[PDB]
């Protein structure tokens, strides 16, 4: 009998897919145990068969991390707070649960976010394997290891360097707009997509998030820049996220999509963290008016710069085809027969979920890997179209109603429904996610 301990950046993007990896490590037959900060904590009466042990985040709490806030742009300094202070603890805590393990029992192995960069030589003092589960593209990887050359070209300035915002160098895929987005607040990433690549390179296996079909072009590079195996499992085919969630379901949703005729809905979502600013909300929801077609939103609270959740949203401004919630079981909405688009903000999980389900994609983004994953599925697999010019009603309501009504956009759907076929059948025997899987359980099974 064999456990492997997880350990998730508390963000919701991060625990969705760790969580995801868990239960199918658990299916396979291993027992888990979670290290998790107290903050952002998931429901753990959700997990009776995992073993949950808080940790770094506790209760006479340390003066770095005991006034961060738990909101906004800036709850995410616990990442670099804890990567810089935390191996003592973390070291302790993997002492503890080893030295506690029946004899029987045996830690195969940890895993961590990439983000968890600190945890490699955490794990190697204890003699150890550490693998890394990473939770954005394989894409946005070769961008990362691209950098280099775009900060030499003058693509990360964004001040003394701008206009020649398209065909990008060494890199067909994406226009310099999308890298300037991509890496637009430049020397706080670097230090981390450093160190974080500098040690999932040093790691013993990368778990990717991801199918060889959805990111082929893409693969080489992953083979030949990390020495460590790397295997590609699809989570959201495997499970939804569902029981990982930090807010509480609406789920009043499903009657309301159980009375629209099929594909007809948009779903609208732009992730767990990002915010608009008023004047951006209310032209987001008049290009929806606009629009002309059904559609179901998630605005989350704190959405709107700055009101609590939708105070400035006018009569039933919307409504009559329009509702408002402010959380879903996302991926089970993605799956209900009425959807038929949704708009997202690029998020990889959302990308992702939407890709499993066979929904084509309105893509927004916020940066950091936002704007490359809604390059790559609007111009390489072509399964959306992309408003890379902001929030304008009219140029809204014409991507809504391309993906969704236009003849013009049935390619566009198309597409859409073949990936979700292509992406079944890797999890069948003899395809590209089932043979990662087998290869990645057998590969933890020999570390012990
Ligand atoms: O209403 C909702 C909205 C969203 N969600 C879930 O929230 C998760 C959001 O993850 P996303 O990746 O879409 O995006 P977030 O912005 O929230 O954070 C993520 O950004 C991109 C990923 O690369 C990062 O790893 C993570 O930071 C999804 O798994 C989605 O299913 C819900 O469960 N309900």
């Amino acid at each position: 009998r064999r456990r492997i301990i997880l350990f998730p950046v508390p963000f919701q993007g991060h625990i969705n897919p760790i969580l995801q990896l868990a239960n199918v490590l658990y299916s396979k037959g291993f027992s888990i145990t979670i290290f998790h900060t107290n903050f952002n904590k998931p429901k753990t009466s959700n997990y009776p068969h995992f073993t949950f042990r808080f940790i770094l985040d506790n209760d006479p709490q340390d003066e770095r991390i005991s006034n961060l806030p738990t909101h906004g742009p800036l709850a995410g300094m616990r990442i670099p707070i804890i990567n810089e202070h935390g191996a003592d603890e973390l070291r302790r805590e993997l002492e503890l649960l080893m030295l506690a393990s029946e004899e029987d029992e045996e830690v195969s192995c940890l895993i961590t976010d990439a983000l968890w960069y600190f945890a490699q030589s955490v794990a190697d003092s204890l003699n150890l394997r550490r693998l890394v589960l990473m939770t954005s593209s394989l894409f946005n990887f070769h961008a990362h290891v691209s950098l280099p050359q775009f900060d030499e070209l003058g693509y990360l300035d964004p001040d003394d360097k701008t206009r020649l915002e398209e065909q990008a160098s060494g890199f067909p895929m994406l226009k310099v707009k999308d890298i300037k987005s991509a890496y637009s607040n430049w020397q706080i990433l670097k230090e981390i997509l450093g160190k974080m690549i500098k040690q999932t390179k040093a790691s013993s296996g990368v778990i990717w998030n991801s199918f060889k079909e959805l990111e082929e072009s893409e693969l080489e590079t992953v083979i030949r820049e990390i020495p460590a195996p790397s295997f590609l499992i699809p989570l959201p085919k495997h499970l939804t996220a569902s029981s990982s969630s930090l807010l509480d379901h609406d789920r009043t949703v499903f009657q309301w999509l159980d009375q629209q005729p099929p594909s007809s809905v948009l779903y609208v979502s732009f992730g767990s963290t990002s915010e608009v600013d008023e004047k951006d909300f209310l032209e987001i929801a008049r290009g929806l008016v606009d629009s002309k077609q059904s559609f179901l939103w998630v605005v989350r609270p704190g959405f709107v710069k700055g009101s609590t959740w939708v105070e400035p949203l006018p009569d039933g401004f919307l409504g009559e085809r329009g509702r408002i919630v402010k959380w879903v079981p996302q991926q089970e909405v993605l799956a209900h027969g009425a959807i038929g688009a949704f708009w997202t903000h690029s998020g990889w999980n959302s990308t992702l979920e939407s890709v499993c389900e066979g929904v084509p994609m309105i893509f927004s983004d916020f940066g950091l890997d936002q704007p490359l994953n809604a390059r790559y599925m609007s111009d390489v697999l072509k399964v959306g179209v992309y408003l890379e010019n902001g929030w304008e009603r009219g140029e809204i309501a014409n991507a809504i109603r391309r993906v969704m009504v236009d003849e013009e956009g049935e390619y566009i759907r198309q597409n859409a429904r073949v990936l979700k076929q292509k992406a079944d059948v890797s999890l069948m025997k003899g395809g590209s996610s089932y043979e990662s899987l087998e290869s990645l359980v057998s590969y933890i099974s020999s570390l012990t």
